[PDB]
């Protein structure tokens, strides 16, 4: 059932130029490209362009476009957004905003003291960490408001803009440089075990509450510059540790307010964990002045 985006979201094919491949997405390759006159005030804009694999069935091709129509309804400064779609002709293209600094996991790793790709920037300050935290929690609040359960929130699944704003978004690369971030629990499916709440591991259920747990892990990744959670434990060990009530070690030289927030996320009982809106409420008093201008939290949409 092909459901198409509004006229405003259709992009003339001639306005998109694919430049190089960024990597694999759920339906196929993702490319970095240029889109002309796609954003007001900009003659050209760097974008990420998704396509469906040429081996995909018609059904999968239709599903690829229908998903873009869904993603079209996710409009929040703290969520990577759909800029447009070339639905007519082959191949169909879903144009997404390109985050200048890529995913958060790779960005954090580049900030390490001896990283070869170190931007010449210092690891995030307390202030920047709290800002990132509120942006992530805010985008997740928006998504949860849309009844979306991420199921794989992690720094690898967040992206960094040119001004360092962190947004919820990923192309669909479970298998990538981060394949090791997933494990076939019981020889079954690939699960992001080191990011999963104890109840998800034990019963396979995922909720916004399990998303909150993962959010705590993301905060932890910011503090550790994205080390592997429970790096000293094997996948099997992580399963037992976490199901037994274990959680990550409180980061060093980090305020009680922050570590406590992390501890709340890691509450064993999902019911005891904060909601994403509560997370933002908790950090709202010390954020960049633009925050109220763009957050779902301070929006008329937060109902
Ligand atoms: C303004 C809703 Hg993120
Ligand atoms: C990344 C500051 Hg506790």
């Amino acid at each position: 059932s092909s459901v198409f985006v509004p006229d405003e979201w259709e992009v003339s094919r001639e306005k998109i130029t694919l430049l190089r491949e960024l990597g694999q997405g759920s339906f196929g390759m993702v490319y970095e490209g240029n889109a002309r006159d796609i954003i007001k005030g900009e003659a050209e804009t760097r974008v990420a362009v998704k396509t469906v694999n040429e081996s995909a069935s018609l059904r999968e091709r239709i599903e690829f476009l229908n998903e873009a129509s869904v993603m079209k309804g996710f409009t929040c400064h703290h969520v990577v957004r759909l800029l447009g779609v070339v639905s007519k002709g082959q191949p169909t293209l879903v144009v997404m905003e390109l985050m200048a600094h890529g995913d958060l996991k790779s960005y954090l790793r580049s900030l390490r003291p001896e990283a070869e790709n170190n931007p010449g920037r210092p690891p995030p300050t307390l202030q920047e960490m709290i800002q990132m935290a509120a942006e992530i929690a805010d985008g997740m609040a928006y998504l949860n408001a849309k009844k979306f359960v991420h199921r794989d929130l992690a720094a690898r699944n967040c992206m960094v803009a040119h001004d360092f704003t962190v947004k919820i978004g990923d192309f669909g690369m479970t298998r990538d440089i981060y394949e090791t971030d997933y494990y076939r629990k019981g020889g079954k499916g690939l699960l992001p075990v080191r990011w999963m709440a104890p109840e998800s591991l034990k019963d396979g259920v995922f909720t916004t509450s399990s998303d909150m747990w993962s959010f705590g892990v993301v905060l932890w990744e910011i503090t550790s510059l994205a080390e592997q959670p429970y790096q000293g434990l094997s996948n099997e060990q992580v399963l037992k540790f976490v199901m037994d009530g274990g959680y990550l070690d409180q980061p060093d030289n980090c305020p009680e307010r922050v570590t406590d927030l992390m501890r709340m996320c890691w509450q064993f009982n999902p019911k005891m964990r904060p909601t994403f809106l509560e997370i933002v409420n908790l950090l709202k008093d010390d954020l960049h002045p633009s925050f109220p201008e763009v957050s779902f939290f301070h929006s008329e949409e937060n109902k």
